[PDB]
């Protein structure tokens, strides 16, 4: 089904890394990946889980809108940007775990489980703490499963309101120029080996949309920038972005 | 809610032998800034900045079902090549595709167009002329400061049209985004009556504030259209709004 393009391995090998990029051409309904096996390997979603978590929190009114302020709890954490008040936009932008842990507690494990089943999300397993299972519990999702979920969100087909989906897609906005719009979410899974980085999302063109999902070995935080860099190299190689 | 006149911004205009006005509005502080209070309050044809209210009305009335609905090219080849193809709301805004918005306006009709603009408090609310061309050569006029007042309502979902229509139009206004800011805006270019001018109106979203802007400048030929964004960006950089 998917076409394998092993030449993209060159972009990982340049940085003494390994990983997978998965692309989906929405118009043609064709998929491409450098590694058919790793494309289907399920990992902790880590902070890419902020996408379904945001959708669920909005649909249940835990988050009223993208302006609602979630005040800092006063606990100083290692990521300076977390130590301040946030709304949905900035909590996504800075991947603010304590804000989303409060969402998850308010959602509760019964509703969290039902929504992930409704979303057909990964292995639909929330075993672990209700406020950390996407970092060190049972939930597992592959890059191709991320594409599936993102396609539903793009088409407003997920089992939540249209408004919720529109707001989350606004919150995913990452980059836009006159050539393309990227809506995406990064993730860095460090609590359980193997430590991996994620980038999942899509590229909007005038006449098409390319969905992507990538993950890569990430032993130290020094390489986090390679998630976007390698993905963009693949997008350029494939003539999706100039 | 006061105003400061900062005439040092004029250096960005005179560098290009241009003249114009930039108006900024700091939402958090409710403070306005401009290089020219007189011109900030002079009203002009909106030209294609009218695509913002026009999109809202078309969406709210169901003339546009959503941002994917295709509006077909009428087969008349026009000067701007990107016009000569099918469009949706996103690409029609991006390329300022007048023929698509003229079809919107004809479907909206005079009475509904007039009612909506009054309820929006949009400029002088005057649609005199052809319903599908009054923003190019009819009676509608709007000042840069009046553009801000309208845009602030849109940002806050305070217009009387649906929240959905307001969200879709703000998505369609997306012009630039990065790790430092988001710009939602619409360009305009008006030549059918004097003075010929370029517009750029919209806002800059920061982590913790929103800066609304509305600029216009003399545009004696189309050669200077790019100065609309470049001069605005120079002012935003001078004021430390963007890096
Ligand atoms: B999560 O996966 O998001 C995250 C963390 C640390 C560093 C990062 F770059 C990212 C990210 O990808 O946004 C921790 C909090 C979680
Ligand atoms: B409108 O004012 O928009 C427009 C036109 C021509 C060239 C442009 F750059 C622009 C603009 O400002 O987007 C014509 C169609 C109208
Ligand atoms: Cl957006
Ligand atoms: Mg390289
Ligand atoms: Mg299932
Ligand atoms: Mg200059
Ligand atoms: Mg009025």
């Amino acid at each position: 089904g998917w076409q394998e393009n092993k030449s993209w391995n060159a972009h990982f090998t340049e940085h003494k890394s390994q990983g997978v990029v998965v692309l989906w051409n929405e118009n043609k309904q064709q998929g491409f990946t450098n590694n058919l096996k790793r494309a289907n390997q399920a990992f902790l979603p880590a902070s890419t889980f902020k996408i379904p978590n945001s959708l669920i929190a909005l649909d249940l009114g835990v988050v009223k809108d993208e302006h609602q302020v979630f005040k800092w709890d006063g606990q100083t954490r290692d990521i300076a940007t977390w130590n301040r008040d946030h709304n949905l936009i900035t909590a996504m932008k800075y991947s603010v775990v304590p804000v989303y842990q409060e969402f998850a507690r308010q959602i509760g494990e019964a509703r969290m489980s039902k929504m992930l089943h409704a979303f057909d999300y990964g292995n639909e397993d929330i075993s672990g703490n209700v406020d950390s299972f996407w970092l060190d519990g049972g939930i597992r999702i592959s890059a191709t499963e991320q594409i599936s979920f993102l396609r539903k969100l793009y088409h407003n087909k997920l089992h939540v309101s249209e408004r919720s989906q529109r707001i989350v897609k606004q919150a995913m906005l990452t980059e836009a120029n006159g050539d393309y719009i990227i809506r995406a979410k990064t993730g860095y899974s460090t609590r359980i080996e193997p430590k991996i980085g994620w980038w999942v999302g899509w590229v909007e063109l005038d006449d098409n949309v390319w969905f992507f999902a990538m993950n890569m070995d990430m032993p130290t935080s020094d390489g986090l920038g390679l998630r976007q860099a390698i993905t963009k190299e693949v997008l350029k190689q494939e003539k999706i972005i100039p």
